[PDB]
RNA sequence: GGUGCUAAGAUUAAUCAGGAUGUUUUUGUACUCGAAAGAAGCUACAAAGAUAAGGCUUCAUGCCGAAAUC
DNA sequence: GCTCCTTTATCCTGATTAATCTTAGCAC
DNA sequence: AAAGGAGC
């Protein structure tokens, strides 16, 4: 028997084969939707972004904290919000202010503290006098000319505000004293080392340095340091170590082939040569070897991706020969492994300073050869930051003198010398797609071994090129090509900076990206294709916060991380940008070249890469819900894991179970070659891809059965399929927005009713204005200033819509709808409100009466005239029950949000009365009986009492608060229901619209659980237990 | 065809430290009404508060909450 | 009650560790 | 993609 598997991001294809029939004995589906866990991206935002407002707020806390230990201030109920602190901030700094007034000033400056990777105050303050706003980004009018501003400061600078406030403070008041100023500029200032975490002594957490097992990490990212390729427990060796240079080079060595492979006396002749040579590289140690031992008689060398001969040259060691306070040849081995350990995971001076102190001997080290091993880090960068080898150096050294007595390589050393646990292959694996879909692929072959023994061959589909040599030789081109600009990127840099040929290593520290920044940079003709501007070198690299790596579409959307969906632009330029394309965004934008110049320069260079220049101009209004690589680079890695999982195991307990590899191209073009077709949009097509896969290796070896048996019209329609369920509660609870709600009577109410509103965000946009004119055609009255401001609306805007057009002749001749709002912008300014004077504020956003408060989460703040709300309360799981009376069922839906934190515990829960609430709420009786809880994914058989039809869906959620019993069903054997397909008669047909959402509480209706196995097998459930498990 | 070491070129993953926003509440100022006191809560700016629902203990460079465990 | 229709927050700056392909040079 | 009020 034989075993095909097409293992996926979101699905693994399965299917046996008896070999010498063709018979085929199963085919299966399994099915896991990937975005679950790819919505960890989402999860780490959101973290992050706690803990950056986690520590805003706590440093208004500590300053709190620090007033009222200095005695300052005790009552903070009296302090004023509607002064001026900008304005306090600059009187402070050669005036006395209140304790009141400084608080505020010193308030204001903790929350917006500045970046640190004419104080702010004046510079901040005159932007309030002059243009009337601080924050965010904005537009201000220069002499003819739009420029951007934008709410950013450097930490320094606030710092050094900070510092003159309060020491001019100091001559009017005796309360400030030294200390206070010195815990307050911490406070303002201080941050966590990115190698420490989140934590404090006290506050344990696995994110950071302060471990919950109580020890306390010097570097957290030491611990993710790789393992031994062999020693699983050992963790590898620093690149820069000496363990690591010496098997290096010596592996090199013998990989040569020469007219006398070279004696173990004859290595540590270049070793030591090399070694006590300062300068050393590939040709003059060849040089060496060749006139002091004819180089083109050598062979067997590595190969440059141009052509140079290239190989290791024990290039740490002698830059650490280099230092003066020290001095490499006194220490010993372990030693200086564990010196490069320190210098390679380690870029600050706290850092290695620590590592020094904890882990060499108390006397093996002075500040003053720290010193110099902190300016040696820093200058050898380009050394320290290459990484680790893949082996430990336990296995080094268990290899090195074999490398010497004999001529043989590290492959042919280790010959010499000589179920599965899913969760156990997947612990230390940190990609939680790879690790699932590889949890996934282990789980089937368990289950497939159970119910049929072992097999003669288990087959994987990989995607892995074959190339000719055509294209072989097609890739070093381009991969030389794109090595090329990199040295021509920099170099040019190097000659525009320095006129040399070389930047200086200064400029790299604290700003590694430099590299590829000049390198779009050269791209770009040193031009920011968004404003029209040249970007010199001196200003990307001398001040460098004045530009900013956009995504080109949007990463939000596209998910496209790579070098073609990148630009080099100025700062502002790309915050104005948003979430748009260059297409969508540039003409709007108020400081930036015209969409069609940038057309031009697209298009007229010989920079940017095909690729590239598509991204810049595609004219596809590309949205986040329109109907990826990563996709690639973990299918490749799961299928991986499994097949050297599989080898290894069958080896280590020698079950002769083969295990063979089949390309994806191939399957392809067999798949065309045979008589398969696929079905649209349907699941089908990884089972059969798998019997494929399992012929594939059959083939050298009936043949014509299997596949009439695969042909066969009759063959899908009965094939498994099995859905991974989701139980995990806390996922996702809501929708983001956070919406506000008024009493209105809106459209055919008389009385008044809680409308949530809604808002235009900027009615100059064609996006904003088309809203408003769906509203405005609809119900005028929804605007909430054509009731609260009837002038406005009347005598200001709707002139504007009758006297400016909303349409236009384009660039191309083609009329286009033209925003009228915008035309008007662009002549007068921005609309304002009505006014005698002109004086009104302008008008950018208009709130309206969208929708009647349904479901939701209150979020009201104690403050609140009327509620604050959020919306789209995302489900958990359906109870079901079933009341006798009437004899229909009563479906109770949970949502995550129903479940919370309870207070005291800290255990994450719902309570019996609150969930007896919700019971009650749904319209399930109090005496009825519990059958079956569904979560997502999981299968549901509906029957018919009267007509005896029955049809299998998978479960959803249960939708429509308001409709008792409704349940949205998904389809068994493809991703979603088309629209108006046909269901059994009880239910009708799928609304058109392509949810299928029916009540299951009408009185002629049978509903079971219904579980699979990972194989498709499945199993009839009609009731699992006395009550529902609500365990916590 | 699998695999080991090395180097490069491409992609991507996990995790940490920070910035500036956006949403909404309240207040102030402006705009509108009013003789003012104020009203209205539109519109704009500023401040203060909340920012997945919600929790923790050790009082702080405090900690956890959208993934995985099926 | 059953189906149609609208709706849905984001841009960056630092840093480390790991993976998978694809070329190369050697090899079981 | 799916919540759920709008719309009838
Ligand atoms: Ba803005
Ligand atoms: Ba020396
Ligand atoms: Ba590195
Ligand atoms: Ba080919
Ligand atoms: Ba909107
Ligand atoms: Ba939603
Ligand atoms: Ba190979
Ligand atoms: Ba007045
Ligand atoms: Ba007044
Ligand atoms: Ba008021
Ligand atoms: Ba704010
Ligand atoms: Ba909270
Ligand atoms: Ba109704
Ligand atoms: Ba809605
Ligand atoms: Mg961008
Ligand atoms: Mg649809």
């Amino acid at each position: 028997l034989v075993l095909g598997l097409d293992i996926g991001i979101g699905s693994v294809g399965v299917g046996i084969l008896n070999k010498v029939t063709g018979e085929i004995i199963h085919k299966n589906s399994r099915i896991f939707p990937a975005a679950q866990a790819e919505n960890n991206l989402v999860r780490r935002t959101n973290r992050q972004g706690r803990r950056l407002a986690r520590r805003k707020k706590h440093r208004r806390v500590r300053l709190n904290r620090l007033f009222e230990e200095s005695g300052l201030i005790t009552d903070f109920t009296k302090i004023s919000i509607n002064l001026n602190p900008y304005q306090l901030r600059v009187k402070g700094l050669t005036d006395e202010l209140s304790n009141e007034e400084l608080f505020i000033a010193l308030k204001n400056m903790v929350k917006h503290r500045g970046i640190s990777y004419k104080t702010p105050g004046q510079i901040q303050l005159e932007r309030y006098q002059t243009y009337g706003q601080l924050r965010g980004d904005f537009t201000v009018e220069k002499d003819g000319k739009k420029h951007r501003l934008i709410n950013v400061f450097p930490t320094s600078a606030y710092r050094s505000e900070a510092l003159r406030i309060l020491q001019t403070q100091q001559e009017f008041n005796p309360q400030i004293t030294d200390e206070f100023i010195n815990r307050y500029l911490e406070i303002l200032t201080g941050k966590r080392k990115y190698y420490h975490g989140p934590g404090n002594e006290k506050s344990r957490t696995d994110y950071g340095r302060y471990r919950t097992s109580g020890e306390t990490l010097d570097n957290i990212f030491g611990i993710l340091i790789g393992k031994c390729t062999f020693y699983p427990d050992e963790f590898r060796a620093a690149k820069a170590s000496y363990t690591a240079q010496e098997f290096n080079l010596l592996n090199d060595l013998n990989n040569l082939t020469v007219p006398t492979k070279l004696s173990k006396e004859q290595k540590n002749q270049i070793i030591n040569y090399v070694k006590n040579e300062k300068a050393m590289g590939p040709a003059k140690l060849f040089k060496y070897i060749a006139k002091l031992l004819d180089v083109a008689d050598i062979k067997g060398y590595r190969i440059d991706k141009s052509g140079k001969a290239e190989i290791h040259t024990f290039e740490a060691y002698r830059k650490m020969k280099t230092l003066e306070t020290l001095d490499i040849e006194q220490m010993d081995r372990e030693t200086l492994d564990k010196l490069a350990y320190v210098l390679t995971l380690n870029t600050e001076r706290e850092g290695i300073q620590e590592a020094l102190e904890h882990e060499f001997a108390d006397g093996s080290f002075s500040q003053k050869q720290v010193d110099e091993l902190v300016q040696f880090r820093k200058a050898n960068s380009s050394i320290f930051g290459k990484g680790w080898h893949n082996f430990s150096v336990k296995l080094m050294m268990e290899l090195i003198p074999e490398l010497y007595e004999t001529s043989e390589e590290q492959m042919t050393i280790l010959t010499r010398l000589g179920y599965i646990d899913e969760k156990l292959l997947t612990e230390e694996i940190y990609n939680p797609v790879v690790a699932k879909s590889v949890r996934q692929a282990i789980k089937i072959v368990n289950a497939a071994i159970k119910e049929y023994g072992d097999f003669d061959n288990i087959v994987i589909e990989m995607a892995r090129e074959t190339n000719e040599d055509d294209e072989k030789k097609a890739i070093q081109k381009i991969q030389k090509a794109n090595k090329d600009e990199k040295d021509a990127a920099m170099l040019k840099a190097a000659n525009q900076y320095n006129g040399k040929a070389e930047l200086p290593h200064s400029v790299f520290h604290g700003h590694k990206q430099l590299a590829t920044k000049i390198r779009l940079w050269h791209q770009q003709g040193e031009r920011c294709l968004y404003t029209g501007k040249t970007i010199s070198i001196h200003d990307l690299i001398n001040n460098s916060n004045q530009f900013e790596v956009d995504a080109i579409l949007p990463l939000s959307i596209t998910f496209d991380d790579s070098l073609a969906n990148k630009v080099l632009v100025y700062a502002t330029a790309n915050q104005e940008k948003g979430q748009r394309t260059p297409y969508q965004a540039l003409d709007s934008m108020d400081d930036a070249w015209s969409f069609r110049e940038l057309k031009a320069f697209v298009r007229e260079s010989k920079t940017l890469s095909n690729k590239k220049k598509e991204y810049l101009l595609t004219e596809e209004d590309i949205s986040k819900f329109d109907v990826i690589e990563r996709n690639l680079v973990d299918t490749r890695y799961a299928s991986r894991v499994v097949l050297n999982a599989l080898q290894e195991h069958f080896r280590a307990h020698k079950i002769d179970t083969k295990v063979s590899v089949v390309r994806g191209q191939f399957t392809s073009q067999l798949r065309r070659h045979w008589g398969i077709e696929k079905t649209r949009d349907t699941y089908h097509h990884h089972a059969v891809d798998a019997l494929i896969i399992a012929a594939s290796s059959q083939l050298n070896l009936p043949y014509q059965h299997f596949v009439d048996t695969l042909k066969s019209k009759e063959f899908e329609d009965s094939i498994l399929f099995s859905y991974q369920v989701d139980s995990k509660f806390n996922r996702k609870i809501s929708d983001a927005t956070i919406y506000a709600t008024r009493q209105a009577k809106v459209g055919k109410d008389k009385a008044d009713e809680t409308y949530v509103l809604g808002k235009i965000k900027d009615i100059y946009t064609q996006d904003g204005y088309d809203a408003f004119m769906k509203i405005y055609k609809k119900d005028k009255s929804k605007f909430l200033m054509y009731r609260h401001d009837p002038q406005t609306f009347e005598k200001v805007i709707e002139p504007i819509l009758e006297n400016y057009p909303n349409k236009q002749i384009n660039e191309k001749g083609k009329e286009v709808p033209c925003n009228p709002f915008l035309k008007y912008k662009e002549e007068h300014g921005y609309i304002r409100k009505y006014s005698k004077k002109g004086n009104g504020p302008e008008i950018k956003s208009l709130k309206y009466y969208d929708s009647k408060l349904g479901n939701h989460i209150d979020i009201t703040p104690k403050d609140s005239n009327n509620k604050v709300v959020l919306q789209s309360v995302s489900p958990w799981r359906a109870d079901v029950y079933f009341n006798k009376t009437t004899g229909k069922y009563e479906i109770l839906g949970l949502k995550y949000a129903d479940l919370q934190f309870e207070k005291g515990t800290g255990t994450y829960k719902i309570s019996q009365e609150k969930y007896n609430d919700i019971k009650k709420k749904e319209g399930v009786d109090s005496d009825s009986e519990f059958k079956f809880t569904l979560y997502k994914n999981d299968l549901l058989l509906v029957k018919d009492t009267e007509t005896k039809e029955q049809q299998l869906f998978r479960f959803l959620s249960r939708t429509m608060p308001k409709q008792k019993h409704y349940v949205e069903l998904k389809p068994y054997d493809k991703q979603k229901f088309e629209g108006g397909e046909a269901l059994i008669k009880v239910l009708g047909n799928v609304a058109n619209s392509g949810q299928c959402k029916k009540g299951l509480g009408k009185s002629n209706i049978s509903i079971y659980k219904v579980r699979t196995d990972v194989l498709g097998n499945q199993h009839i459930i009609k009731n699992e237990g006395d009550k529902p498990k609500l365990d916590f």
